[PDB]
């Protein structure tokens, strides 16, 4: 039976609404502020929820962010391993919020970073699905993933490189124990460049995105610094995404379309990570999966917060 | 060119002098109050630069350690990875002397279990010795012993389980990328215990000890939690030590006399870690070098700091 744990953050985002993204030595007025539960890692826990996975979150968060906990609690997330640490406050998100133009993030640890003392045992045991992502100190996802690779039989993994990893971390992370690596093209061109290719979908246009995308995803399967083991999701934004599971064909699935105006991509990603996982738990094809998530988070980018507008499975 | 990365703890050891050991329940006044520069990291690197290796401590204190931080800086340990933490404190030992018996300490992680955020790139391109305990958090142990094993050549990498490590992270612990385990007999009976041995070298009596503790070693080396690379090293205090090196003869030295009154054997072990991997440094060999720790922490149990009572190569 399918259970999942998320190891990752969770955030207080704070949305600043601005006319466009403040520059070196400027100072500008916000619009209005809204704050809203965030996280990589409550974002993916509550979409896998929503999406009707069992899944728990493992981390931590201040007194000030109780009200997270319990949002995460109201959806279906177990949080008996989320910590609530005293006098430390929750990790932070502060989003600048352009009126024309991509949003800017600049994160505050908090909680995030935080780890207790003594280090207590983390049995794997209840699990088979990991979910990890980098707003943690990257040693201790380091440690879950070793753990899942090493499980018997090894848990299915699923990774999101969220805040990118410096070129040598990449180049010595264990690719060998993760199952699924989710990308953006941006985050593709990342990888690629750090393993010494001169590919970087992260600049091809949006006509040239798709061939470039593909290729990357076959070059990064055969690059010494990865593995050969690791399936490959890389979502082109509205240009839809790309499957790869090691020596098939890349699939190709285009976005959903839009029903109600784009209002806020964030937790976009984090919303179809969390559906693909539930995907994979549900004992559904990779396919029938991928449509799900499709839908899924097109409805996600119509509504505004990253863990409110996450859809319940329908 | 040998150097030294010491990742590991800072502590404020606090010596609070009783009659006995305090019991649940009881009240007790202590008879004095000592504070001394101690903790796994800095006591061990500080003995492998009074034996004269080169050495780096990576690690973190508050602002009340600067003391230590600058002890360490007069003896020769390199602190550009010493982190001052803002609003931590410098982890504590809270130590209990008693007049008729074992201590017993009570640790404080504080800074000691601080990770800055992001987590930055850590090269071990510089060095060629690891040396690792378990006062800090295990994810980051764990992370530096498989960069030091994974690294081309791999380093020589020195554990201490102190404090002793669950018996899940026991079995789960990677023992393939360790050069060599150090352990006194009570740890060395942990580890057999945690891997289904009915073998405990820590309740054998004194005369039957090296052999049960040389049996213990041989056991253990064979034991498929365990790996077959790990060289051993049990000390067995004024009953002297045990070496091992895979698929050889266990050795035994016995400790040097004493030429003053046995006053504090804090950091003892210590002391006998970082004179261990400085020997393995200089180019000595493992006999001679196991010789000339044996009577720098026979001076070392003559004087009361963990770090002070350090003797300098003689």
């Amino acid at each position: 039976s399918s259970r999942c744990l998320v190891r990752g953050s969770v955030n207080i985002d704070e949305f600043f609404h601005l006319p466009h993204i403040v520059r070196p030595g400027e100072t500008i007025s916000s619009t209005g502020l809204t704050k809203r539960a965030g996280g990589k890692g409550a974002n993916q826990a509550f979409a896998v929820a929503r999406a009707g996975g069992q899944v728990e979150l493992d981390g931590a968060i201040g007194d000030d962010g109780i009200w997270v906990k319990e949002m995460l609690e109201s959806a279906g997330v177990g949080t008996d391993k989320l910590k609530i640490v005293k006098d430390e406050v929750t990790g932070r998100a502060v989003i600048q919020s352009a009126a024309d133009g991509e949003n800017s993030i600049v994160l505050h640890a908090g909680a995030n970073y935080y780890l207790p003392s003594p280090t207590p045992t983390t049995s794997l045991a209840t699990y088979t699905h990991l979910l990890v992502q980098n707003e943690v100190p990257l040693s201790s996802t380091l440690a879950y993933l070793t753990a899942a690779g090493q499980s018997s039989p090894p848990l299915t993994s699923v990774f999101n490189p969220s805040p990118m990893l410096t070129p040598a971390q990449l180049r010595e992370f264990p690719w060998k124990h993760l199952s699924w690596l989710i990308v953006n093209e941006g985050e593709l061109g990342d990888l690629l460049l750090a393993f010494g290719s001169s590919a970087n979908p992260g600049e091809a246009k949006e006509d040239e995105l798709q061939a470039k995308a593909s290729a990357g995803i076959l070059e990064l399967h055969e690059n010494d610094y990865f593995s050969k083991n690791v399936g490959i999701i890389c979502t082109l934004g509205a240009k839809g995404i790309l499957c790869y599971e090691p020596g098939k064909e890349v699939g190709y699935l285009p976005a959903a379309k839009l029903q109600n105006p784009v209002k806020d991509t964030t937790g976009a990603g984090d919303c179809f990570a969390g559906y693909f996982v539930a995907g994979l738990m549900s004992g559904k094809s990779l396919q029938d999966a991928l449509k799900t998530c499709l839908v899924a988070c097109g409805i996600c980018v119509e509504n505004e917060g990253a863990m409110e507008s996450v859809p319940t499975l329908n």
